[PDB]
Order: structure tokens, then sequence, then C-alpha cells
């Protein structure tokens, strides 16, 4: 059975938004940091540098302004960096208005999100699984290879900018990637083994998303107060943790994030804690390994991570055949987080069990399940865009 988000660690019943925001949220944040994702050792580093390396006002046949930006995490040119790609809808810019933004990481490099031949090929290590990679280096045959997950033209046509960063800029997704990571640089522990409570890939990815947001604040073309942070699967685990830690994010989307994302760990279904740490030992804190086949001992579950987004709108979604992500456990996490959203006057899914396919349910706390296998599809995006329209525009200038 689940720990109650609205009962403090000392048994105090949380009945008001101030106690939630100033006592219970820090408690839960610290528990997830120590026991699941590992500690984020700092937020914004001193000396971040933003360098716009390319800027095309007539990208995508004139539909967008495209910018590529090197976001460096310190002033020394020897500091680590990530490469941000930004498409801004020219229809909005031309009205002298700032665009809201969808922001999320990509799996295989910025050049894979769109065929746009002007995108810089990632110069970083790319996993063997990437489509049409050669020797773990980016090739131009990989251009647009992950475009199915990225309906850029539709997003732009609906009035949103699209921003993305390759997750491997921050931590290459391989069990040894943390030694070639942002974590490796910030790790001043001269020692070898990362500490038990030290962050892994998901914490490093989530931190990169907040650094992307830092950049968007400075970019005059976009409204960084209206950023929807989104991710698919492992990068949706990152999007949830980024959205929970960084309340500047206006809206958070978890597309089939599964185990250690939206799915309840204490529900033993599909991927389990032991399975995810065995296969992906770099993703979480070593402390999370304490809960291998010991989920009953977890002091939190993922409904409390969802609750860390409240009262900002949160969308959790599943795929019908995606048993490994445990769709029912993702839905039940939403339902167990709902009392925190309700504390702030927001509403979650109507009813007690999984809604029917392609029938989203909920107010600011929303869920859908779509037909088909694990993935991120045009149907998901259709629902996300309607959600963003409601929460980043409705009664807004
Ligand atoms: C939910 O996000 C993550 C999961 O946390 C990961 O476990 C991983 O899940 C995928 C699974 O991954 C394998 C688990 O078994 C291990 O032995 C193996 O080494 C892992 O590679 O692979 C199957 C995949 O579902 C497939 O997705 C595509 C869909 O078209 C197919 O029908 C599915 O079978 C599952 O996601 O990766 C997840 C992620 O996407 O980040
Ligand atoms: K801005
Ligand atoms: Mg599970």
């Amino acid at each position: 059975t689940l720990p109650d988000p609205l009962v403090g660690a000392d048994g105090t019943r949380v009945h008001d938004r101030a106690t939630w925001q100033h006592r219970r949220r820090p408690e839960l944040l610290q528990l997830f940091a120590r026991e699941v994702y590992g500690r984020t050792p700092l937020g914004r580093p001193e000396g971040m540098v933003f360098k716009v390396t390319t800027m095309e006002h007539a990208a995508l046949g004139g539909a967008a302004t495209r910018k590529e930006v090197t976001v460096r995490f310190g002033r020394d040119p020897n500091a680590p960096s990530m490469q941000l790609l930004l498409y801004v809808p020219n229809a909005v810019i031309a009205r002298a208005e700032r665009a809201p933004v969808f922001l999320g990481l990509n799996f295989y490099g910025n050049h894979t999100v769109h065929t746009d031949p002007a995108i810089a090929l990632s110069a970083r290590w790319i996993p063997a699984e990437a489509p049409n990679g050669a020797n773990h280096r980016a090739t131009e045959a990989a251009r647009g290879s992950d475009a199915q997950k990225w309906p850029v033209e539709q997003i732009l046509a609906r009035g949103y900018a699209v921003a993305t960063v390759y997750c491997g800029d921050l931590c290459p997704d391989r069990p040894d990637g943390l030694n070639a990571s942002v974590a490796s640089w910030l790790d001043a522990a001269a020692g070898d083994q990362r500490a038990p409570d030290a962050w892994g890939a998901i914490g490093v990815w989530a931190w990169g998303l907040s650094r992307a947001l830092d950049y968007l604040e400075t970019d005059p073309l976009v409204d960084a107060s209206r950023v929807a942070v989104h991710g698919h699967s492992r990068l949706g685990k990152a999007a949830l943790w980024a959205g929970a830690q960084d309340d500047r994010f206006a809206l958070v989307i978890s597309n089939e994030s599964g185990c250690g994302g939206a799915a309840l760990s204490k529900r033993i279904h599909g991927e389990t804690v032991a399975r995810i740490n065995t296969v992906f030992p770099h993703w979480f804190a070593r402390n999370f390994r304490r809960y291998d086949d010991h989920e009953e001992a977890l002091p939190v579950d993922q409904h409390e991570l969802l609750a860390l987004v409240a009262p900002r709108p949160l969308y959790v979604a599943s795929a019908e055949d995606d048993d490994w992500a445990d769709p029912r456990g993702e839905f039940l996490a939403v339902k167990a987080a709902e009392p925190v959203f309700r504390l702030f006057g927001q509403t979650g899914p109507s009813g007690e069990d999984v809604p029917r396919v392609n029938e989203p349910s909920g107010g600011a706390l929303r869920y859908h399940i779509r037909p088909g296998p694990h993935g991120m599809t045009a149907q998901d995006w259709a629902f996300y865009l309607a959600f963003a329209d409601e929460w980043l525009k409705s009664a807004l200038p």
C-alpha cells in the first residue's frame, strides 16, 4: 500500500497549500533525490554561456525560424556543453509576439528529429541502436530518422516553438556514460566510484532540461514562462524529474515513462526496480538498488513524484500494449497523486479505473491511453497540443 503524499514524514496531515509547498514538497524532493534518482548537486551553474551558432529565418520553407545554440555550463571554453535546436513559428514572431514552447530531449541527436539538412550533425557518441548510425558516429543517413516522434510542422502550425537537445550531450545512454558526463565534470570527488546517493543519467538529463529553460529565458523569440517539458519513456522519466524539481516549467508531459517514471513501483507489474537497475545501472542512484525486489521498503512511490508537479498541469499517458510500462500502474499513480492536485482546486481523471482508449480524462491532471505498442505518436501529440492550448492560452492574452 502507498505512502500518503498528504501525510508528512512525522505524521503531520497536510491540509493547506503552504504546508505542502514549504514543508512536504522539500521532504519528498529529498527522498526521491536520496533514494531514487540521486542528488542534483547544483541547479544553474555559475557562468553559463549561450552562443547562437546558426540562425535561419526561413527554415522549413518559411514556416519557422531555426536557431542552434551551444549552451556551455561554465565560462571556460573547456567546460562541457550541450547543443540546443529551436524552431520558432514565424507566424507568431511576425506578430511581434513571443511563442510558448514544447521542450524535450531526443534519443539519437538533434539531426534525427527532422530531415532538415541544415541541422548540425551531432558530434557526440550515439548508441548502436540509433537508426543508420555508423560506428557510433552521426551520419547524414540518420537525418530525420526519429521524425515520427517529432511532428514539428504540426506543433509550429499550432503556435508553439519546438526546442530539443540530444540526451547524450548530457549523459551518453550506456552503462559507462556517467564517466563522460556532466556528472563527471561536476564531480569533484577525485575518487572513482560514484557515491551511493549520487545522481545518474535521469538526474543529469533532467538537469539539462532546466539548463535549456535557462537559455529560453534569454531568447527574445519565446515565452519561457509557457514551456511544456515533455519526454518519451526514459526521457519522460527525465521530464517528470525535471518538472518536479524546477517549478518554472509551466506544464509537464510523461509519454509512457513507465518504471521509475509514472508507474507505481510498489505495484509489481511489467518492469520492476530490480529489472531496471540491472539493465540500466547508470540511470538511477546506486541507492535505488536497495529496493531491488524490495519495493515494499520504498519510502515513496511515483504518485508522489507526480504530485510534485502540482498545481502545474501534468499529463501522463500510456499505450495499451505497453505492459512493460504498466499502463494501469501509471494511471493509478495519477489517481494517487490526485488528492494533491485537488488541494489546489484542480481535478484528475473522472472515475476509478483506466479510461477507454483515446478518451483523455482529467482537468489539469490528465491521462490517456492509446491503442498500440510503446511509442510516441501523432495521436499522443494531438492530445498534448489540446492540453497545452487549454493551459498555456485559454484565458490568456
Ligand atoms: C519505459 O522506458 C524505458 C524502460 O524503462 C526500459 O526498460 C526499456 O523498455 C523497453 C524494453 O527494453 C528492454 C527490457 O528488456 C531488457 O532485456 C532489454 O535489454 C531492454 O532493451 O524493450 C522493449 C520496449 O518495448 C518495445 O518498444 C517499442 C515497441 O514498438 C515494441 O512493441 C516494444 O516491445 C520497452 O520500451 O526502454 C524504455 C524506453 O523506451 O526508454
Ligand atoms: K525569453
Ligand atoms: Mg512496473
